[PDB]
């Protein structure tokens, strides 16, 4: 990742006027999207929370969380630290991210710092659900002068995307004033 | 550096009881005297800042400044950032560390924030001496409960290195209170 951290304009676009800050949550959507399309219900909420994180779910089939045989890691880790630009970069300049993998009736959780995970993959509970999850806070030493995630600019792209991805229901909600949208094309 | 960063504690010591913090200088101060033992004027000066940072000065020949012809980056920014464990393993430890290297008549300077360079090695102005200068501040984020450098815990292992490197002058100063020390043989 220290690739990333060198040049981070170079990977995820223009870190001061927005641009770059909103491509880190359809990075994440693009992830999330794919893995809802592998299901037969396909569901995925953006949230936008009070203390400016963005969270993303899916209830797809859980990203894999077993050993990766080279890396010594989880799956799960090798996606999330191992380099469109891959949610790897997302996690590089996020100064928090928090996993949550449901998968094989067990709930998985990391969390990360600036892409650094704070402990291995561990296995916390029991679930009857599947799906993956993550929630990033954007590191404010990468993105400058804007800040806060516009809910517009997510609200239109969400729009446009699920004319392109039929039977996924996507859902944005915005934590801070109550407002929420559901788009959810069945065509063909 | 990632590797390092995921377990810091594996490379460093124990960041806690203030073992690891305390070794984030001596691993910094092994780099000063195999410069220094290779210089006309064998010096390093071990400086605590009164900001919680720490500076190793040697007035050695400067480390190698010019282009690596693999990693494509300066000689000085491979050795702060490739992985004795090394500065670079110091370089990923501190939330700030800056370099500055004196060699063939030229000032160079590089900043870097938790092991990631700021900028490329620059060359800042003209000199005519010639060393090595790292200073560095211990992340926070790292290190825990013992977060300040303790005066003795460094004399006392430089005491120990100024027998075994006969050569060498070892200064240290303490500028929160003005305490120093001269160990020569
Ligand atoms: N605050 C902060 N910024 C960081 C960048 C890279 C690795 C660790 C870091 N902690
Ligand atoms: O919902 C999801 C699924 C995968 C990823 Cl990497 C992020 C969010
Ligand atoms: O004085 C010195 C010399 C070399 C290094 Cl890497 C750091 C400090």
């Amino acid at each position: 990742l220290d690739a990333v951290r060198k040049r981070p304009g170079m990977y995820i676009g223009d870190t001061d006027d927005g641009t770059g800050l909103h491509h880190m949550v359809f990075e994440v959507v693009d992830n999330a999207i794919d893995e809802a399309l592998a299901g037969h219900c396909k569901e995925i909420i953006v949230t936008i929370h009070a203390d400016n994180s963005v969270s993303v779910q899916d209830d797809g089939r859980g990203i894999p969380t077993g050993i990766h045989p080279e890396e010594g890691v989880s799956a799960a880790e090798v996606i999330m630290t191992v380099l469109g630009v891959g949610v790897s970069v997302v996690n590089a300049l996020s100064q928090k991210l928090e996993l949550v993998i449901q998968r094989e009736g067990k709930i998985h959780r990391q969390i990360y710092e600036h892409g650094v995970p704070q402990a291995p993959l561990a296995v916390t509970g029991e679930t009857e659900k599947t799906g993956t999850m993550v929630r990033f806070w954007p590191s404010l030493e990468t993105f400058t002068n804007v800040t806060e995630f516009e809910y517009e600019i997510l609200a239109k792209r969400l729009r446009e995307l699920s004319f392109l991805n039929s039977g996924v229901s996507i859902r944005l909600r915005d934590k801070r004033d109550g407002k929420e949208d559901h788009f959810h094309y069945e065509g063909g």
